[PDB]
């Protein structure tokens, strides 16, 4: 899909999961444990500014674009 190993990691795990509150920072951390914080802030910023994910009506959560 052109997306890297790690873009592609971030985006299944928050596609992965359904419920309606998403996915926060602390869960993607606890989930790719092998990830710095920083590498995934840097994924999810990718994928946020692309479109693949957004912010959900909380501040601080993620869903994938459907």
């Amino acid at each position: 899909n052109g997306l890297t190993v790690a873009q592609n990691q971030v985006l299944n795990l928050i596609k992965a999961c359904p419920r309606p509150e998403g996915l926060n920072f602390q869960d993607l951390k606890n989930q790719l444990k092998h990830m710095s914080v920083s590498s995934i802030k840097q994924a999810v910023d990718f994928l946020s500014n692309e479109g693949h994910i957004y912010s959900t009506v909380d501040d601080d959560h993620f869903k994938s674009t459907d």
